[PDB]
């Protein structure tokens, strides 16, 4: 018989093992002083990743031979219907393979205990029926429209004492970007400086070029030009002046290289261009302006459609930038985040994309749970009558579930900067009382009503990862005869 | 010559070690509740191999210096008459060897125990025309199509969770196969999402490819073209030199051959009404602004194995130079298209006139556990391509096994001298497999052993080994039976190979090479 | 992804020794004492570089595998905004990190205490708005223009004998500056040549070049051409040029020799391979033109008419361009006996430049010499006991760490630290603002009377700075670098 | 290495050690239950040989400095002769060694111990015409034709289950082969495919070559076509230097000069009718085009042991340039097929008018059993030739050995000393046979012996040793007999072989080892 062929120790110590190595990367992840971890790979990569986001980083590699890749591989299934909030879902999923070294004890037949599974089905549907949902979200909503969720994802964050303005600032954006009109062009970009919004709301789309030192500082009515012996050079440099000033462009961009004596004529004609601008932006842009038809200096005229709001360069403070706003079409937008400059302030950029996707979901769904681990401790407070009361290894299976959920309230409060075991204490006595409302807050360092927070969860995220947190646990129970296993 | 030198018992623990590392990797899989488990092999693999299929997993890989993949090898010409249902062969073989010790203390001639071998072949009378197995198999059959044995070997693998239901399609699979034709151009393929059902039973062929972003999204009263011969042109076997022409006319002589390369394709392409073409290898770049504008859908670097499969299928291919379209190529009209299967885009062929060939497209969760399915999937079209058609089964969860137990210990004693105590040895060989079944269960070993030979003893030949009950049931309910074929050849298969491992040192051939 | 992986007392670890290293070299160069420090690189390093301001060798080199890049890397944005005085604020937030040993005695969680940072919020507000003032830099100012922080940030510096004078200069520049909005436009040279002066005030743009060894001296009512193209033809370059009048031509590039020929005859100044960066500045300074071809000439050229002419400084020629119409850009020369020290000034001016800029648009200084830094620890020891107390041990062991900032001052200077701060303390809770430390005293004194004044920008940035650096620390693993191992 | 550093009755030792060391490894190889070896070697080899006939293997390898090979070399004479049956020649000579130890506390003069082959020529000239006979085998015959020796030959090799029916038919083969045309073109392959029969006749040749994809499947009324020169045309008897051409322009008129190479194989194809080429060497690319349309089948790199046997079947041609068709070669028509054999594919020659020469296809139930019909078929194909030319036999399974023993103990004793201590030790040499035909038996060695002695003292020359028994039972009934060649020269020929082992130390083959 060939090759490593493992079920039962040996398929489980090695699940067992993936799921603990993960978890402690993870944990510090979640909540207020959740922290940012860079990667960096000797061999075969050169340089450091930053991502505090356990979706990406987990996707990004495959560093062993132990099983993991795949339970990894999905939560980014679950990102996209709702998929954030913060990383809690792997989490739960290793400590309940943890109880397995328990289970060699009771040395039977694992299998009956996957009724643990079963009982994660009843309990998974009971937070799907039981306890206060949302009724709101009306469409566009006067102030229901965040100040909610997105600072849930954003309690996952530090830099959460000026940023929460941000976050509600992101609805805005998706209030615009809703309708017949794609998710599609979203560009957002942090910058150094210091101001009472500590953000600017772009009407249009941002970039960060410069053609040189001399021209414009910034155009208005702007018109937007994107293009896919020395005498006769003379001819190229006044053909593109004679079709510009009859056009009165203000700007041009374009994807790669620009000839230097056309820069000359810019400067003083008041016209800016971009030398090797990236693709991205452009097609992003096309959208934006209305489109134009790139091909040679012939472009000019109306085969070239250009938006006029506002296009200038602004200092926001330590790094010029140029800002491109005011689009008719309003399909496409930009949002620009400030902070103090951190790999904590890198952590933001995490937050907005998982806030984005999170209202698209939030009004198709038209269905939430309370946020801040409110769902979660009610959960548990339901199972652990459920464990006693079933006959059999059956119960071994529900009580084991039921634990599962302590940590989500442990997680939180762990990184909020308080003690966890009063956290839990405390917790756990609220929610049992049967009031749906109140559940964790951290500005507090106790419990509180969520509801004025407005903090919510979206719906799907539930579903999702109750059902398919079952990889990790399958091999568990596939069978449990205790022979060999690789362990690392 | 050539050291490795091992005669008599020095040979014997080569031997010997072999067969005892092999059956508790495979005990685990027999049965509704075996085991599957996940391969890695590092810096010739790179991928997770977890395989079910003892017959499968056995032959992909030779790990060690012990002499084993010979016995292994044997597995598969079993396979190729029905040596499948659920792995039980190998284990019979290596439990053989633990007598051995016992016939050391015998003092007889080790070799005439040999001749206990034939006594298998008497054996193969317990197992063979004894107790009746089974009626049906009418042909395309209404409700014996299946949810029987296909399901009793996917019992014994875990992804009958959901794959119980997969099981049930193949046999629909076999009735479109079966006639003289033999047994060709099956193709099946795991794709990585889906739906519930897990599988889509394609009605042709299916590939995944795209020319490009640029071409049309369907074809209809489809013609197919296949070429040997790349469509890329140029160099030859010598260069003639990296060129440089001496003027500025005759550049041009270089640059008007491309575009008589790109009219030959469009003039002989559009008369055939060209629908689709398949080229196994690279694709030159001219031709691909052709076939968009023309309405021509294109492959690039389509596999082999998949084109022989399609030419088949489709009446064949005479694939030569671009001479190739017309008649000397024939293709089958109906549709090509690319469609998307619940995720991932792929091309579907179907609406083949021969019908000789088809092609089974599985779904997923995306794990290990999915991965499962493309093992299972080879274990599955062995199962009921036989079943059918040989229209004999025994029943199954070691019902059969302990049967013959009983009336094997009655047979050595009877026997005078030499013959008795060789049989006797093989007799015993049953005991383990009775027990080997219920470990895996979950279940406890020792209980199982006494119970599950009192019923056998009885005459019952329905109760064998129930993982699901943890005791002895009734096995017809269950649905549980084996092939006819397995028991037949694995008598004649355990012979050879049990002393295969008695004379060991390093057995021959592989094909020079 | 590998990596090398740290956490919670095993990276605080790494962090805690990358802070005190730190520490030590910066500590020598604070105050009228500060010490020069001198180091040697291979590979793409040139040359012995001697830095006496933290902030540009820190910036230079990534040395070792140890975390400290980042935290060193966040000064530059303060310098920026002002930055220097004197090298401080690298030290406070250093020391913070030895309370941390004080963290494990506490025994519980570590985040808990991060409260003080928001405390530490609270602050730059009781720091300097209140507890210590000055009131004056209306504007312009009669007296209290310099011989005050220049002077404190030189005297870390070794220059300051001849140099505290050149340091008096540094603040006339920014009363010039001050206005329009804005710092863009400062250039900044050190000279070969000795005067007592040492150092003169131009009123435009210093370059270092000459056409050949002829061609007139002096030109008048100059005007000037910058070509993007060298002149690499002599009729053409010569008609378009007697019309003009041209004075002085400068060319980002190789020069072709017979133009040079006729320049020479014309009465003509023509300048070779000028440096591309001088030119644009140049551009902003004389109203700036387009660089074309020959065509370069009359409308697409601007010129700036007052005076261009090579000048004799000490023993080196320089060619000075100067009267700006514009007056947004200036030059500032400097010059010295020529030694590593006199290199050191390179590094001093860059100190003194940004904060007067800034000290126009403050409105608001501390004074300097400590003066500030023990004032705020009275004030932070309430704050403590006050606040209920997951706050308050948090907050404590911030108050103390303001305590070294006076023993590390002193310590620069020659005198006993201990003593020293013992008898600061007095001064400051008295309620005279004025007292300080006075190194040269090597007591307490009226920091006032001998001119010594801080930004109010350093330390309202530094405090948001030093706290908020200091606790992605304790947070923070593997820090951005090479890492192989 | 220079000095071995062995002395006078050391120099004895290197004779007894390898003597001692091939006598083990032969000892399994004899009787009706033998064991079958498998060698691997690195260093000009391949993969894996297995020899079962003694012989074949000692032949092939010079293993190490001790000698042997020499009195190996000495067998295959021995196999022209008579050779084959079981290999029990080498087992007696090595046994002679093992009494020297005896021999020197015999204070006795060792040379006249040398006498005893001098008088080991009695067992020469007193096995011969004393014991058994045969006197039948008339030619092709309807029963004798085997089902005899052959079986006995086969016995040594345990595949006698299955096997001895294959036995059976190599004698068909030989009949074939005999009258006045030679001993010319016999091939036997083998096939991974299980049947009862385990073999099938071919009337004619077997090869494993094809064209190519294209061309027709079968061939009928096939004419044979062979080339001692390639179809690669270009480097002729002067090269015309390596250069190609100084552009594509000229490249022209290269290519139209292949074209007429193409025409002229075809002009004088079409005519014959021709069915099939074959030529021993690489074909060149053009050709075969046209072979595709015409509907020829042409064999690429046939190999030339196949092609030269061919030739005197198929009548012969003369094999030269392309002048070569028509009545210069001569072709048989009958028919020429690829086949398949059920499982692995190869090509079949069949229906030649000589008859003269014939190939015999074997197939395989499953294992290394059947590689050992390669090595079995050798055995019968020799042994019956023999037994019908030499119109003598002796009986077999020990018969002739245990009787000889008998008489040549009394002769030692009762002549003078100096002849008789020599002539004594030769005596019980004979002994070890007996022991050895039990000991594959599966009977006690010790009650054997002892049993076997009393009843060919007694005078029935017929009784011997029945190991399917495991005593002594008649010969003859089970039609056991060996050819009196094998007995009549082995007894000269050993005695000389002996004798140089005594007396000769070091002695080896060649250099580098």
């Amino acid at each position: 018989a060939g090759a490593d062929e493992e079920r039962a120790e040996t398929a489980r110590l090695s699940s067992f093992i993936g799921a603990i190595a993960i978890g402690d990367l993870v944990k510090s992840t979640l909540g207020p002083k959740g922290m940012d971890k860079i990667l960096l790979s000797s061999g075969r990569d050169a340089s450091l990743m930053v991502t505090n986001d356990g979706a990406t980083i987990l996707k990004n590699i495959g560093v062993d031979n132990p099983a993991a890749k795949v339970l990894v591989d999905m939560s980014r299934v679950q990102d996209d219907e709702v998929g954030d909030g913060t990383t809690s879902v792997t989490v739960l999923a290793a400590e309940l393979l943890r109880e397995a070294e328990s289970l060699i004890a009771k040395k039977i037949h694992p299998q009956t205990i996957i009724a643990g599974w079963r009982e994660a089905t009843k309990a998974a549907r009971q937070a799907l029926l039981n306890s206060a949902v949302d009724h709101g979200s009306d469409e566009v909503k006067f102030r229901q429209d965040l100040m909610n969720i997105a600072g849930t994802t954003l309690s996952s964050k530090l830099l959460t004492h000026h940023k929460d303005h941000f976050t509600k600032l992101a609805v805005e954006a998706v209030l615009r970007l809703k309708g017949s009109g794609n998710l599609e062009a979203i560009h957002v970009i942090k910058k150094l400086g210091g101001s009472l919004a500590d953000s600017y709301l772009d009407e249009g789309f941002l970039l960060d070029k410069k053609i040189g030192v001399n021209q414009p500082k910034r155009i208005e009515n702007a018109k937007i030009l994107i293009a896919n012996i020395e005498h006769a050079e003379k001819e190229k440099m006044k053909e593109k002046v004679e079709r510009i000033l009859k056009h009165g462009i203000n700007c041009f961009i374009n994807r790669q290289l620009i000839y230097n004596y056309p820069e000359q004529l810019f400067g003083a004609a008041g016209v800016m261009a971009i030398e090797h601008a990236d693709f991205v932006g452009v097609e992003r842009l096309a959208l934006v302006t209305g489109g134009e038809i790139a091909s040679t200096f012939d472009h000019p005229e109306l085969v070239k459609l250009g938006s006029c709001k506002l296009i200038e360069e602004v200092m926001i403070g330590e790094d010029k930038l140029i800002h491109f706003s005011g689009v008719a079409l309003g399909e496409a937008c930009t949002i620009v985040l400030r902070g103090a400059t951190q790999q904590i302030l890198d952590e933001a950029e995490r937050s907005l994309h998982d806030a984005l996707c999170v209202l698209a979901q939030t009004v198709k769904d038209s269905r939430t749970v309370y946020g801040g681990g409110c769902s979660e401790m009610l959960m548990a407070h339901a199972v652990t009558q459920l464990a006693s009361r079933t006959p059999g290894k059956e119960a071994v299976a529900m009580e084991s579930y039921a634990k599962a959920l302590r940590m989500l309230p442990t997680i939180i409060a762990d990184n909020a900067g308080y003690d966890s075991a009063d956290l839990v204490a405390q917790l756990r006595a609220a929610h049992s009382e049967g009031k749906t409302t109140a559940g964790l807050d951290m500005k507090e360092g106790t419990i509180g009503d969520m509801s004025v927070l407005g903090i919510t969860e979206s719906f799907q995220v539930k579903r999702q990862v109750l059902l398919s947190a079952a990889e990790a646990a399958e091999v568990i129970l596939r069978v449990d005869n205790i022979i060999k296993a690789a362990p690392r």
